[PDB]
């Protein structure tokens, strides 16, 4: 799984 | 912040 | 599951 | 803030 | 399932 | 806040 | 089943 | 908000 | 903020 | 499932 | 921040 | 899955 | 910052 | 900062 | 995967 | 996995 | 600063 | 400062 | 895999 | 894997 924050 | 995880 | 909070 | 998950 | 929150 | 449950 | 929040 | 589930 | 999951 | 939120 | 996850 | 955030 | 993770 | 881990 | 952030 | 910091 | 791993 | 790890 | 920062 | 910082 990726992840991502603004 | 906004955020997502795949 | 992907997960995603604005 | 919304909230979802798949 | 899937969930949704506004 | 609205909440929906699939 | 799908879900949608306006 | 309206709210929908297929 | 609207919110839609398949 | 896929994910938006607007 | 709109966000999508396919 | 692929991630997107405005 | 927008973001992005194919 | 944004942050994303693929 | 790729990463992209503005 | 790849990371990414603005 | 923009950033981009392929 | 950006950083990045492949 | 690649690395950019502008 | 490769390091950048800008």
């Amino acid at each position: 799984k990726a992840l991502g924050i603004s």
